């Protein structure tokens, strides 16, 4: 829409409030014009047809409960694209401020979210097993940064490249969490999981085997469900990068961390300059230990810390 730039207010899913950027023109409608071509989020309406109708407001003040999930997914879209630009030098997921679409409401008791190549879409949750998923600021990244991998790395979304590719989209969905410092964690999609038990969540980085999932190479599922394991997987990589970042003692193997700034650039520079479509887990060391010896020397600790940590998760 063409209108005027302002700001309006309204709360989120979890009940805070927050400030976000609005085009006045008839109607107050959830478009940010201050980041790159925009950010745009629509009301698919509890139907699948997407996008959906571009969020329209009468009066600029987001306090209907209908809203909550489109205040989130707008907010935190701005978040994450202020986080690739101000860290990484990224200008939107196609490194040319594309804009950003997210819909919101989509279908009825929907328990999920996702990038579905051209835009993000978020279902509400059927209000036991999920709350609305826009509400998780990890979610939001990490459906986000699929839009990332996809524009350049191309990672096929299946058997160890789509692994690698869900656990890239877990470990910047985290580092937009601490970016953010919303209570940040090592957990995936906590403020959104399950409302009526306190302290689990999807997954875990820090410890993966928690909810069941493979914390080790000579653990990795075999089978053919949910794509080749890609959500399975994923622990294994989670778990090398939370050692690479964290450090500690795995399976008898010690890893000295180097903190997140540094896991956060190892794996940018990894993800846009050296995985292709069809990398598979062993490419994915050898692209970190490349991408890292770019940046640090190899003989510095940073390479010799993310060796240590593919030596604690079994991947050669
Ligand atoms: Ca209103
Ligand atoms: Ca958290
Ligand atoms: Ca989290
Ligand atoms: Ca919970
Ligand atoms: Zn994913």
């Amino acid at each position: 829409i063409t209108g005027t730039s302002t700001v309006g207010v309204g709360r989120g899913v979890l009940g805070d409030q927050k400030n976000i950027n609005t085009t006045y023109s008839t109607y107050y409608y959830l478009q940010d014009n201050t980041r790159g071509d925009g950010i745009f989020t629509y009301d698919a309406k509890y139907r699948t047809t997407l996008p959906g109708s571009l969020w329209a407001d009468a009066d600029n003040q987001f306090f209907a409960s209908y809203d909550a999930p489109a205040v989130d997914a707008h907010y935190y879209a701005g978040v994450t694209y202020d986080y690739y630009k101000n860290v990484h030098n990224r200008l939107s997921y196609d490194g040319n401020n594309a804009a950003i679409r997210s819909s919101v409401h989509y279908s009825q008791g929907y328990n999920n979210a996702f990038w579905n190549g051209s835009e993000m879409v978020y279902g509400d949750g059927d209000g036991q097993t999920f709350i609305p998923l826009s509400g998780g600021i990890d979610v939001v990244a990490h459906e986000l940064t699929h839009a990332v991998t996809d524009y350049t790395a191309g990672l096929i979304y299946q058997n160890e490249s789509g692994a690698i590719n869900e656990a890239i989209s877990d470990i910047f969905g985290t580092l937009v969490e601490f970016y953010a410092n919303k209570n940040p964690d090592w957990e995936i999609g906590e403020d959104v999981y399950t409302p009526g038990i306190s302290g689990d969540s999807l997954r875990s980085m820090s410890d993966p085997a928690k909810y069941g999932d493979p914390d080790h190479y000579s653990k990795r599922y075999t089978g053919t469900q949910d794509n080749g394991g890609v959500h399975i997987n994923s622990g294994i990589i989670n778990k090398a990068a939370y050692l690479i970042s964290q450090g500690g003692t795995h399976y008898g193997v010690s890893v000295v961390g180097i903190g997140r700034d540094k896991l956060g650039k190892i794996f940018y520079r990894a993800l846009t300059q050296y995985l292709t479509p069809t990398s598979n887990f062993s490419q994915l060391r050898a692209a970190a230990v490349q991408s890292a010896t770019d940046l640090y020397g190899s003989t510095s600790q940073e390479v010799a810390s993310v060796k240590q940590a593919f030596d604690a998760v079994g991947v050669k």
